[PDB]
Protein backbone atom coordinates (compact mmCIF):
# COMPACT_ATOMS: atom_id res chain seq x y z
CA UNK A 1 0.00 0.00 0.00
CA UNK A 2 1.12 3.31 -0.72
CA UNK A 3 3.18 5.33 2.85
CA UNK A 4 1.66 8.41 4.19
CA UNK A 5 4.16 10.91 6.43
CA UNK A 6 2.11 13.40 8.05
CA UNK A 7 3.80 15.52 10.51
CA UNK A 8 1.58 17.00 13.56
CA UNK A 9 3.19 20.89 14.07
CA UNK A 10 1.94 23.78 16.16
CA UNK A 11 3.15 25.83 19.29
CA UNK A 12 3.10 24.27 22.59
CA UNK A 13 -0.16 22.96 24.08
CA UNK A 14 -1.71 23.18 20.45
CA UNK A 15 -3.23 19.90 20.47
CA UNK A 16 -0.55 17.67 18.80
CA UNK A 17 -0.19 15.12 21.33
CA UNK A 18 -3.51 14.90 21.85
CA UNK A 19 -4.32 14.56 18.20
CA UNK A 20 -2.27 11.63 17.87
CA UNK A 21 -3.52 9.61 21.43
CA UNK A 22 -7.18 9.99 19.29
CA UNK A 23 -4.91 8.34 16.20
CA UNK A 24 -4.65 5.24 18.93
CA UNK A 25 -8.50 5.26 19.99
CA UNK A 26 -9.74 5.29 16.54
CA UNK A 27 -7.22 3.71 14.07
CA UNK A 28 -5.24 1.43 16.93
CA UNK A 29 -7.07 -0.20 19.36
CA UNK A 30 -7.36 2.28 22.41
CA UNK A 31 -5.90 1.85 25.55
CA UNK A 32 -5.91 -1.55 27.36
CA UNK A 33 -6.03 -2.27 31.46
CA UNK A 34 -2.27 -1.86 32.09
CA UNK A 35 -1.81 1.23 29.96
CA UNK A 36 -4.70 2.76 31.61
CA UNK A 37 -3.49 2.36 34.90
CA UNK A 38 0.21 3.96 33.63
CA UNK A 39 -1.77 7.14 33.46
CA UNK A 40 -3.15 7.51 37.08
CA UNK A 41 0.09 8.88 37.97
CA UNK A 42 0.40 11.68 35.35
CA UNK A 43 -3.37 12.47 36.06
CA UNK A 44 -2.05 13.04 39.41
CA UNK A 45 0.90 15.06 39.03
CA UNK A 46 -1.16 17.24 36.36
CA UNK A 47 -4.12 17.69 38.93
CA UNK A 48 -1.50 18.90 41.18
CA UNK A 49 -0.06 20.82 39.22
CA UNK A 50 -3.59 22.33 38.14
CA UNK A 51 -4.17 22.92 41.94
CA UNK A 52 -0.89 24.69 43.05
CA UNK A 53 -1.01 27.18 39.89
CA UNK A 54 -4.09 28.87 40.91
CA UNK A 55 -3.06 29.49 44.58
CA UNK A 56 0.11 30.84 43.58
CA UNK A 57 -2.27 32.56 41.47
CA UNK A 58 -4.14 34.03 44.57
CA UNK A 59 -0.92 35.89 45.66
CA UNK A 60 0.23 37.40 42.27
CA UNK A 61 -3.43 38.46 41.47
CA UNK A 62 -3.91 39.43 45.01
CA UNK A 63 -7.04 37.67 45.40
CA UNK A 64 -8.70 36.63 48.50
CA UNK A 65 -9.71 33.37 49.70
CA UNK A 66 -13.40 33.29 50.04
CA UNK A 67 -12.49 31.94 53.64
CA UNK A 68 -9.71 32.65 55.28
CA UNK A 69 -9.59 29.07 56.94
CA UNK A 70 -8.14 28.27 53.17
CA UNK A 71 -5.11 30.46 53.85
CA UNK A 72 -3.79 27.20 56.33
CA UNK A 73 -5.15 24.74 53.68
CA UNK A 74 -3.05 26.22 50.99
CA UNK A 75 0.14 26.38 53.10
CA UNK A 76 -0.52 22.85 54.16
CA UNK A 77 -0.38 22.02 50.17
CA UNK A 78 2.18 23.66 49.07
CA UNK A 79 4.34 21.58 52.00
CA UNK A 80 3.53 18.53 51.12
CA UNK A 81 3.61 19.02 47.57
CA UNK A 82 7.27 19.03 48.64
CA UNK A 83 6.96 15.71 50.42
CA UNK A 84 5.11 13.40 48.43
CA UNK A 85 6.47 11.13 46.27
CA UNK A 86 5.69 12.44 42.50
CA UNK A 87 2.54 11.28 40.85
CA UNK A 88 0.93 10.38 44.39
CA UNK A 89 -2.10 11.57 45.43
CA UNK A 90 -2.91 11.04 49.64
CA UNK A 91 -6.15 10.95 51.16
CA UNK A 92 -5.12 14.05 53.24
CA UNK A 93 -4.07 16.02 49.52
CA UNK A 94 -7.09 15.34 48.10
CA UNK A 95 -9.31 16.40 50.70
CA UNK A 96 -7.23 19.67 51.05
CA UNK A 97 -7.86 20.12 46.74
CA UNK A 98 -11.40 19.74 47.20
CA UNK A 99 -12.09 22.52 49.80
CA UNK A 100 -9.83 24.58 48.26
CA UNK A 101 -11.90 24.01 45.12
CA UNK A 102 -15.01 24.50 46.06
CA UNK A 103 -13.40 28.37 47.71
CA UNK A 104 -15.26 31.11 45.62
CA UNK A 105 -11.68 32.96 45.97
CA UNK A 106 -10.17 29.76 43.93
CA UNK A 107 -12.77 30.22 41.52
CA UNK A 108 -12.70 33.94 40.84
CA UNK A 109 -8.98 32.91 40.09
CA UNK A 110 -9.75 30.15 38.12
CA UNK A 111 -11.52 32.41 36.44
CA UNK A 112 -9.00 34.44 35.46
CA UNK A 113 -6.78 31.67 34.01
CA UNK A 114 -5.52 33.54 30.58
CA UNK A 115 -3.55 35.84 33.35
CA UNK A 116 -1.50 32.69 34.40
CA UNK A 117 -1.58 30.44 31.39
CA UNK A 118 -3.24 27.59 32.98
CA UNK A 119 -3.73 23.99 31.62
CA UNK A 120 -6.87 23.42 30.05
CA UNK A 121 -7.50 20.49 31.68
CA UNK A 122 -7.14 21.92 35.27
CA UNK A 123 -10.93 21.97 35.77
CA UNK A 124 -11.48 19.08 34.06
CA UNK A 125 -9.47 16.97 36.79
CA UNK A 126 -10.26 19.11 39.34
CA UNK A 127 -13.91 19.58 39.09
CA UNK A 128 -13.59 15.66 39.28
CA UNK A 129 -11.54 14.59 41.67
CA UNK A 130 -13.38 12.36 43.82
CA UNK A 131 -13.58 10.27 40.86
CA UNK A 132 -10.04 9.96 40.50
CA UNK A 133 -9.59 9.25 44.25
CA UNK A 134 -11.08 6.57 44.38
CA UNK A 135 -9.84 3.27 45.34
CA UNK A 136 -9.93 1.30 42.69
CA UNK A 137 -10.52 4.21 40.16
CA UNK A 138 -9.02 3.62 36.42
CA UNK A 139 -8.43 6.11 34.10
CA UNK A 140 -11.35 6.50 31.32
CA UNK A 141 -10.37 7.59 27.72
CA UNK A 142 -11.27 10.72 28.15
CA UNK A 143 -9.17 11.02 31.36
CA UNK A 144 -6.36 10.15 29.43
CA UNK A 145 -7.13 12.85 26.34
CA UNK A 146 -7.11 15.24 29.23
CA UNK A 147 -3.67 14.16 30.43
CA UNK A 148 0.00 15.82 29.46
CA UNK A 149 3.66 13.91 29.60
CA UNK A 150 6.67 15.40 29.21
CA UNK A 151 7.91 13.12 26.52
CA UNK A 152 11.79 13.61 25.67
CA UNK A 153 11.49 10.47 22.48
CA UNK A 154 10.70 10.55 19.39
CA UNK A 155 6.88 8.78 18.24
CA UNK A 156 5.96 7.41 15.23
CA UNK A 157 2.30 6.64 15.61
CA UNK A 158 1.69 4.03 12.16
CA UNK A 159 -1.96 3.27 11.15
CA UNK A 160 -3.57 1.68 8.20
CA UNK A 161 -6.22 4.20 6.72
CA UNK A 162 -8.09 3.82 3.65
CA UNK A 163 -5.71 1.55 2.14
CA UNK A 164 -2.17 4.32 2.96
CA UNK A 165 0.26 3.45 5.21
CA UNK A 166 0.16 6.17 8.13
CA UNK A 167 3.31 7.01 9.48
CA UNK A 168 2.68 10.21 11.72
CA UNK A 169 4.68 12.10 14.06
CA UNK A 170 4.55 15.27 16.24
CA UNK A 171 6.62 18.09 16.24
CA UNK A 172 7.06 21.08 18.21
CA UNK A 173 9.17 24.36 17.08
CA UNK A 174 10.71 24.85 20.67
CA UNK A 175 14.61 23.68 21.26
CA UNK A 176 13.74 20.62 22.99
CA UNK A 177 12.48 18.81 19.87
CA UNK A 178 15.81 19.29 17.92
CA UNK A 179 16.44 15.74 17.30
CA UNK A 180 13.36 16.06 15.37
CA UNK A 181 14.17 18.15 12.53
CA UNK A 182 17.14 16.14 11.63
CA UNK A 183 14.81 14.20 9.29
CA UNK A 184 10.97 14.86 10.33
CA UNK A 185 10.93 17.27 7.59
CA UNK A 186 12.09 14.72 4.46
CA UNK A 187 9.61 13.62 2.71
CA UNK A 188 6.46 15.09 4.07
CA UNK A 189 3.55 13.82 2.29
CA UNK A 190 1.22 15.85 4.69
CA UNK A 191 0.97 18.74 7.39
CA UNK A 192 -1.36 19.18 9.73
CA UNK A 193 -0.54 22.68 11.40
CA UNK A 194 -2.72 23.01 14.78
CA UNK A 195 -3.59 26.55 16.15
CA UNK A 196 -5.44 26.78 19.67
CA UNK A 197 -8.35 29.01 19.15
CA UNK A 198 -8.15 30.08 22.77
CA UNK A 199 -4.54 31.06 22.77
CA UNK A 200 -5.62 35.03 21.50
CA UNK A 201 -5.98 35.62 24.86
CA UNK A 202 -2.63 34.53 26.39
CA UNK A 203 1.06 35.83 25.99
CA UNK A 204 3.77 33.75 26.80
CA UNK A 205 5.25 32.80 30.42
CA UNK A 206 8.46 34.82 29.65
CA UNK A 207 7.53 37.70 27.45
CA UNK A 208 4.39 39.18 28.66
CA UNK A 209 4.53 41.25 26.00
CA UNK A 210 4.07 38.29 22.92
CA UNK A 211 1.02 36.75 22.36
CA UNK A 212 0.30 33.31 21.69
CA UNK A 213 -1.32 33.27 18.76
CA UNK A 214 0.65 35.76 16.99
CA UNK A 215 3.53 33.25 18.15
CA UNK A 216 1.53 30.33 15.82
CA UNK A 217 0.96 32.73 13.53
CA UNK A 218 4.78 33.49 12.64
CA UNK A 219 5.03 30.06 12.89
CA UNK A 220 2.44 29.40 10.59
CA UNK A 221 4.21 31.78 7.75
CA UNK A 222 7.49 30.08 8.44
CA UNK A 223 6.15 26.86 7.20
CA UNK A 224 3.36 27.08 4.78
CA UNK A 225 5.70 29.50 2.69
CA UNK A 226 8.63 27.33 3.22
CA UNK A 227 10.37 26.05 -0.35
CA UNK A 228 10.37 22.44 1.31
CA UNK A 229 6.49 22.49 1.40
CA UNK A 230 5.41 24.37 -1.85
CA UNK A 231 3.68 21.72 -3.01
CA UNK A 232 2.94 19.60 0.41
CA UNK A 233 -1.05 19.20 1.14
CA UNK A 234 -1.14 21.21 3.94
CA UNK A 235 -4.06 21.33 6.59
CA UNK A 236 -5.18 24.12 9.01
CA UNK A 237 -6.70 22.68 12.74
CA UNK A 238 -8.12 25.61 14.85
CA UNK A 239 -8.26 23.15 17.80
CA UNK A 240 -9.57 24.17 21.18
CA UNK A 241 -13.12 25.45 19.73
CA UNK A 242 -14.94 24.42 22.95
CA UNK A 243 -12.62 26.26 25.30
CA UNK A 244 -13.29 29.24 22.56
CA UNK A 245 -16.15 28.89 22.66
CA UNK A 246 -16.44 29.94 26.43
CA UNK A 247 -14.00 32.33 25.76
CA UNK A 248 -15.23 34.28 23.28
CA UNK A 249 -18.40 35.19 25.81
CA UNK A 250 -16.02 37.04 28.31
CA UNK A 251 -12.33 38.69 26.65
CA UNK A 252 -13.01 40.57 23.10
CA UNK A 253 -11.06 39.23 19.89
CA UNK A 254 -9.42 42.73 19.77
CA UNK A 255 -7.08 42.02 22.29
CA UNK A 256 -5.42 39.89 20.06
CA UNK A 257 -6.24 41.69 16.78
CA UNK A 258 -6.87 45.32 16.86
CA UNK A 259 -8.13 45.76 13.99
CA UNK A 260 -11.11 43.25 14.99
CA UNK A 261 -14.34 44.92 14.72
CA UNK A 262 -16.70 42.32 15.11
CA UNK A 263 -19.67 41.03 17.38
CA UNK A 264 -17.14 38.66 19.24
CA UNK A 265 -19.17 35.82 18.02
CA UNK A 266 -17.89 31.88 18.12
CA UNK A 267 -18.81 31.84 14.39
CA UNK A 268 -17.53 35.30 12.77
CA UNK A 269 -14.62 35.52 15.33
CA UNK A 270 -13.51 31.53 14.35
CA UNK A 271 -13.84 32.78 11.02
CA UNK A 272 -11.68 35.73 11.63
CA UNK A 273 -8.99 33.77 13.01
CA UNK A 274 -8.90 31.41 10.09
CA UNK A 275 -8.48 34.37 7.81
CA UNK A 276 -5.74 35.47 9.65
CA UNK A 277 -3.88 32.43 9.28
CA UNK A 278 -5.10 31.45 5.43
CA UNK A 279 -4.09 34.99 4.03
CA UNK A 280 -0.31 34.45 4.92
CA UNK A 281 0.11 31.59 2.31
CA UNK A 282 1.65 33.37 -0.14
CA UNK A 283 1.05 30.12 -2.30
CA UNK A 284 -2.96 30.63 -1.85
CA UNK A 285 -3.87 31.86 -5.09
CA UNK A 286 -1.86 28.49 -6.59
CA UNK A 287 -2.04 26.27 -3.70
CA UNK A 288 -5.24 25.94 -1.46
CA UNK A 289 -4.99 25.10 2.48
CA UNK A 290 -8.19 23.94 3.80
CA UNK A 291 -9.17 24.25 7.83
CA UNK A 292 -11.38 22.52 10.51
CA UNK A 293 -12.69 23.93 14.01
CA UNK A 294 -11.53 20.98 15.98
CA UNK A 295 -12.08 19.94 19.88
CA UNK A 296 -8.74 17.70 20.05
CA UNK A 297 -10.55 15.65 23.03
CA UNK A 298 -13.57 14.75 21.54
CA UNK A 299 -13.16 11.28 19.55
CA UNK A 300 -16.33 11.76 16.83
CA UNK A 301 -14.87 15.30 16.18
CA UNK A 302 -10.90 13.66 15.12
CA UNK A 303 -12.89 11.17 13.13
CA UNK A 304 -14.73 13.06 11.36
CA UNK A 305 -12.23 16.12 10.63
CA UNK A 306 -9.02 13.26 10.04
CA UNK A 307 -11.29 11.42 7.69
CA UNK A 308 -11.85 14.92 5.38
CA UNK A 309 -7.47 14.79 5.83
CA UNK A 310 -7.31 11.53 4.52
CA UNK A 311 -9.58 12.21 1.59
CA UNK A 312 -7.97 15.42 1.10
CA UNK A 313 -4.51 13.47 0.96
CA UNK A 314 -6.24 11.23 -1.40
N1 LIG B 1 -10.72 21.43 26.20
C1 LIG B 1 -9.81 21.06 25.33
N2 LIG B 1 -8.62 20.66 25.77
C2 LIG B 1 -7.78 20.30 24.76
C3 LIG B 1 -8.04 20.31 23.41
N3 LIG B 1 -6.93 19.88 22.68
C4 LIG B 1 -6.06 19.62 23.61
N4 LIG B 1 -6.49 19.84 24.90
C5 LIG B 1 -5.73 19.71 26.15
O1 LIG B 1 -4.72 20.74 26.09
C6 LIG B 1 -3.49 20.29 26.64
C7 LIG B 1 -2.37 20.55 25.60
O2 LIG B 1 -2.50 19.65 24.50
P1 LIG B 1 -1.33 18.72 23.96
O3 LIG B 1 -1.88 17.86 22.93
O4 LIG B 1 -0.57 18.15 25.06
O5 LIG B 1 -0.44 19.84 23.22
P2 LIG B 1 0.94 19.77 22.48
O6 LIG B 1 1.98 20.47 23.27
O7 LIG B 1 0.69 20.47 21.15
O8 LIG B 1 1.14 18.34 22.16
C8 LIG B 1 -3.76 18.83 27.06
O9 LIG B 1 -4.04 18.79 28.44
C9 LIG B 1 -4.98 18.41 26.28
O10 LIG B 1 -5.77 17.39 26.88
C10 LIG B 1 -9.32 20.74 22.96
O11 LIG B 1 -9.71 20.81 21.80
N5 LIG B 1 -10.15 21.10 24.00
MG1 LIG C 1 2.74 17.08 22.95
Amino acid sequence: ARTVKLLLLGAGESGKSTIVKQMKIIHQDGYSLEECLEFIAIIYGNTLQSILAIVRAMTTLNIQYGDSARQDDARKLMHMADTIEEGTMPKEMSDIIQRLWKDSGIQACFDRASEYQLNDSAGYYLSDLERLVTPGYVPTEQDVLRSRVKTTGIIETQFSFKDLNFRMFDVGGQRSERKKWIHCFEGVTCIIFIAALSAYDMVLVEDDEVNRMHESLHLFNSICNHRYFATTSIVLFLNKKDVFSEKIKKAHLSICFPDYNGPNTYEDAGNYIKVQFLELNMRRDVKEIYSHMTCATDTQNVKFVFDAVTDIII
